């Protein structure tokens, strides 16, 4: 009835494990590819605080998803800023633009060590899940499976709150590279 029916359900469990294992393995890269071509770090000075164009379009709810993530890999983004609707509010583009980069910057989100570390970490934790799986299927158990897949659950959401830090980071490289040329604006 639910015997064969089980090993059903574990398997989709060890695909569920390679298969994060693969999101990971794109968002790694691809906030690598971020953190290395940002210039962000040449408009944090007084410098640039005006001549601010514009880009951070309608999908401006992007900021919501992205502080919403109820978890993430690397730090949340959740708490790199002061509030999710103090931007959603009174901000105003352009205005929240450089509010939202002045945090990720102050608050190391483009520093790809301490980025690799969550990154590895959880391919390492993902990597054990899987084995685990296999111990599992070869002494089942009821236990045994109910944990391991609230445990997955867990790296599911990390991995999907993880897309959405990604969003708005890669909406900010877009809003970035703009006001960037918007600076060389006389020269």
């Amino acid at each position: 009835t639910e015997l064969i029916k089980q090993g059903e359900q574990l398997e989709q469990m060890a695909q569920q494990l390679e298969q994060l294992k693969s999101q990971l393995e794109t968002q790694k890269n691809m906030y690598e590819s971020m953190a290395k071509t940002t210039n962000l770090g040449d408009l944090l000075g007084t410098s640039t605080n005006t001549l601010a164009n514009n880009l951070p379009d309608n999908w401006k709810e992007v900021y919501s998803d992205a502080m919403n993530s109820s978890s993430s890999v690397t730090p949340s983004v959740n708490s790199m800023m002061g509030q999710f609707n103090a931007e959603v509010d009174d901000m105003t583009p352009s205005e929240a633009i450089a509010y939202m980069n002045k945090k990720l910057a102050e608050k190391g989100a483009y520093d790809r060590v301490m980025a690799e570390k969550a990154y590895n970490n959880q391919m390492q934790e993902l990597s054990d899940m899987q084995a685990l799986t296999e111990q599992i299927k070869s002494t089942p158990d009821l236990k045994s499976i109910a944990d391991l897949q609230a445990r997955i659950q867990t790296s599911q959401g990390a991995i999907q709150g993880e897309q959405a830090k990604l969003n708005l980071m890669n909406m900010l490289q877009q809003s970035q590279d703009k006001l960037l040329r918007a600076q060389k604006d006389r020269a």
